[PDB]
RNA sequence: UUACCAAUGGAACUC
């Protein structure tokens, strides 16, 4: 029912090729074993001596099978078990007459497409597809470029597709026993913690049988020479279990052993680094280089589907392992009627201006005022001694730009900072900031990328002190040329964190409340994690509640959730005089796995919150949104497959067909391919329409003020995430609560 | 920091 006429027609052709059943059912048994057979490799033997009786064709669970062929008679049949030497009865028994592209059918639909890609020499390399022989050599930086497919059998309402994504894994030419070496010739003093620090956290691959593991120890006690049990009954050295297996010379005794977590243990002689180097990523010429290598234009992806498919049509017994399902793959990708809805309005308070097919609003808001600009008179600049020159240029551009966008600003209060000490910093900070209690801002000057000092900076404001911060690399304002527009970034971002506002979009919406969360996991899980909490105050969608709540295993995060939502809505009561009539609620940073989780377990206890307040049912409409959706469109021009334009919506043929959902690509997308953002909407208690919901949420992404311009995720959705990132993996402490009214985290 | 895009299970084990 998510189908709308609004905006104007396209056609797409999407990463997606159907796959056309052919036969009537796939049915469905449940098996049973007299003797009762634990085990399950047994019975799958078992079933494996009467496969001819049953049929070639087979896909066994351990108690569920399913045929292609209709063994339609209750039939027992009678096998052995070789230790107990007794006759067992396989009963197998219809349960279930299924369609052939119905969902349980979907998982040994991808096993059978898993044996066919298989077929194909493709090395499956964790879940995605590889092949090692079409690997593109790197002789510069040490790397090997794998081209791969990620692809999978989903049906979608349309029907089943094969969704095939190209994908392109970077594995390091170099061992690490040649690391190893490296860091032994070095033979610096204590660098085995820090040959250990590298090795942690980062994937190997084992290239003799292309198998990824995960590093979790390095044993320099262990030998290769020591003792490990084996299922033989002996305890063996390595050196014969590996010597027995490949017979390749083990370069060195002396070299230790990975620990993966019996345990086991791999020779870095014979495993090999996953994953670009951090000295790679802070490259631009190494990173930009490796990205034109692997980035792929539309054109090519569409070429990659094409070249796949053909190679399976060419392969027979590709053909044969899907058919006898009754599965054949068409010849070219689908083709879909989307639409694309109408361009918005950014409303400032003296003009309003229509976005024009760039998406960017980035040299009118500069020239025009904004609604509310917040006047700066009391305010703090502490700068390096080095760098007074830079800074003065700061200052003085700063008041050329201040003009035209509303604000009024003061000379600063210069405090000059001796040295790069942190102590100093702080303590200067500190003293400064007690002296006047009227320090609006502290703007700070930091020093190369020294984020020890960012760090210290940003927990002494936020919560020791609470006084909003920012904080400008002299990097940036180095540049002669670029100043203007970085002095006018730098003055908007002031405006936000001071509590003024810069621009807004028409709601059609009334009284409206969209609260928007998001969860930040550590890079390390061991660390707590964090959830943000974003909900709008005002009619206009202007002013934002903003609270975190810290992951604690004591207590599920629902339960303190309760709480933000009474907090947000009581803002809401004192501010407008009237509790919201609709609540629209968009929940990211969930899984694939959690949707039911979401649906069934989180909002349900959300909406008992409103029990606190008398006689209050506002109407409650739940999206959830995934960014990391592996379908890409294209807009199939007349001449060839172009990059999408932005606010295309995809409401037909790839959506799911539990929920009621669609695709939005918003961001203008200037590299690569667009990929769309998967929006689920798990309540709709206010009966709100499909074009209603496509367009607020559309809407919402004109507001996110740090960037002037239409962004991946409703505007809540990336607040959240910006006041999770700061709270969990910065502070790693709760923000101050006078401050979280205003917008701090930007 | 001027700012958005930019880890474990697989057939009809691995130590
Ligand atoms: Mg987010
Ligand atoms: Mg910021």
């Amino acid at each position: 029912v998510k189908q709308g006429s609004k905006g104007t027609p396209q056609s797409l052709g999407l990463n997606l090729v159907k796959i056309q059943c052919h036969n009537e059912a796939v049915y469905q048994y449940h098996v049973t074993f007299s003797p009762n057979v634990e085990c399950k490799s047994m019975r799958f033997g078992m079933l494996k001596d009467h496969q001819a009786v049953t049929g070639n064709v087979t896909a066994f669970d351990g108690s569920i099978l399913y045929l292609p062929v209709k063994l339609q008679q209750v039939l027992e049949l009678k096998s052995q078990r070789k230790t107990d030497s007794a006759e067992i009865s396989i009963k197998i028994q219809m349960t279930k007459i299924l369609e052939p592209c119905s969902d349980l059918c979907i998982p040994f639909y991808n096993v059978v497409f898993r044996r066919v890609m298989k077929l194909l020499d493709m090395k499956l390399v964790g879940r995605n597809f590889y092949d090692p022989t079409s690997a593109m050599v790197l002789q510069q930086h040490r790397l090997q470029i794998w081209p791969g497919y990620a692809a999978s059998i989903r049906r979608t309402d349309g029907g089943l597709f094969l969704l095939a994504d190209v994908s392109h894994k970077v594995i390091r030419n170099d061992c690490v026993l040649d690391v190893m070496h490296a860091i032994y010739q070095q033979n610096k003093e204590h660098f085995q913690d820090e040959c250990t620090k590298l090795l942690v956290g980062n994937i190997v691959i084992t290239r003799y049988n292309n198998r990824t593991y995960r590093i979790d120890d390095v044993d320099w006690n262990k030998t290769p020479k020591d003792s490990f049990t084996m299922s033989d009954g002996k305890e063996i050295t390595f050196l014969e279990y590996y010597s027995k297996n490949y017979g390749i010379t083990v370069k060195e005794e002396d070299q230790p052993l990975l620990i993966h977590r019996g345990e086991i243990l791999l020779l870095p002689e014979l495993s090999f680094m996953t994953g670009i180097p951090e000295k790679m990523k802070k490259d631009f010429r190494a990173m930009k280089d490796l990205a034109q290598q692997i980035n792929l234009s539309p054109k090519q992806h569409h070429s990659a589907l094409e070249c796949l498919l053909q190679r399976i049509a060419k392969n027979e017994a590709a053909t044969n392992e899907l058919m006898r399902w009754g599965l054949r793959l068409q010849k070219d990708v689908h083709k879909i009627e989307g639409r694309v809805l109408p361009m918005e309005r950014i409303n400032l308070k003296n003009t309003s201006f229509i976005t024009s097919q760039e998406l960017n609003w980035v040299k009118e808001v500069t020239r025009d005022p904004s609604i509310l600009t917040i006047p700066m008179h009391f305010w703090a600049l502490f700068y390096p001694k080095r760098a007074m020159d830079q800074a003065r240029e700061l200052v003085n551009m700063l008041e050329k730009i201040a003009g035209p966008i509303g604000m009024r600003m003061s000379p600063p209060a210069w405090v000059e900072l001796k040295d790069d000490r942190i102590e100093t910093y702080v303590r200067t900070i500190q003293s400064t900031l007690g002296a006047e209690g009227k320090i609006q801002m502290v703007v700070c000057i930091i020093m190369g990328p020294r984020d020890d000092l960012y760090g210290a900076i940003k927990k002494l404001c936020c919560v020791q002190s609470p006084v909003p911060s920012q904080v400008v690399n002299v990097r940036t304002i180095g540049q002669p040329t670029r100043l203007r527009s970085v002095a006018q970034k730098i003055l908007l971002q002031i405006n936000c964190k001071l509590g003024g506002e810069l621009w807004g979009v028409d709601i059609p919406l009334k009284q409206l409340m969209v609260i928007g969360m998001d969860v930040y996991h550590d890079p390390s899980r061991g660390m707590r994690s964090v959830v943000g909490f974003v909900a709008s105050i005002n009619l206009t969608l202007t002013k934002w509640y903003s609270r975190v709540v810290f992951q604690m295993p004591h207590q599920e995060i629902v339960d303190s959730l309760k709480l933000c939502l009474v907090g947000s809505l009581k803002k809401f009561y004192e501010v407008n005089h009237c509790l919201p009539e609709k609540i629209v609620v968009y929940r990211d940073g969930v899984s694939d796995g959690q949707l039911k989780t979401v649906a069934n377990y989180e909002i349900p206890q959300l909406q008992k919150c409103f029990e606190a307040f008398e006689n209050y049912q506002p109407k409650m409409v739940v999206f959830v949104v995934q960014k990391k959706i592996s379908t890409n469109l294209y807009l199939a021009a007349p001449q060839n497959f172009v990059t999408p334009t932005p606010g295309t919506v995809v409401d037909h043929t790839i959506t799911s067909c539990e929920w009621v959902d669609f695709y939005l690509l918003a961001h203008h997308v200037r590299q690569g391919c667009g990929i769309p953002t998967h929006y689920v909407c798990v309540l709709n208690t206010a009966n709100l329409s499909p074009d209603h919901m496509q367009r607020l949420t559309f809407k919402l992404c004109h507001m996110y003020w740090n960037w002037p311009g239409t962004i991946r995720v409703p505007a809540p959705c990336k607040y959240a995430h910006k006041l999770a990132f700061l709270s969990g993996h910065i502070l790693h402490h709760e923000p101050a609560i006078q401050l979280c009214e205003n917008l701090f985290f930007l």
